[PDB]
C-alpha cells in the first residue's frame, strides 16, 4: 500500500507538472495552446501522455 501510494504520489505529481510548466517551453513548431485546449498538438496533451507512460515502460523494460 506503500507502493501504489508512491504511484499515486508521482503520477500527481508528474501531472501537476505539466499543468504548471505548459507556457514554459518554446515548441519547435511554434504551438503555444490555450489553458484549457485539451488537443493533441498541446504541451499539455503529450506531457499527461508521458505521465501516462511511464510505469508501464519500467515493467516491460520500454525506454
Amino acid at each position: 500500500v506503500d507502493e501504489r501510494m508512491v504511484l499515486e504520489r508521482v503520477t500527481r505529481d508528474c501531472v501537476q507538472r505539466c499543468i504548471v510548466e505548459e507556457d514554459l517551453f518554446l515548441d519547435e513548431f511554434g504551438i503555444q495552446c490555450e489553458k484549457a485546449d485539451n488537443g493533441e498538438k498541446c504541451y499539455k496533451t503529450r506531457c499527461t501522455k508521458g505521465c501516462a507512460q511511464w510505469y508501464r515502460a519500467l515493467k516491460e523494460l520500454e525506454s
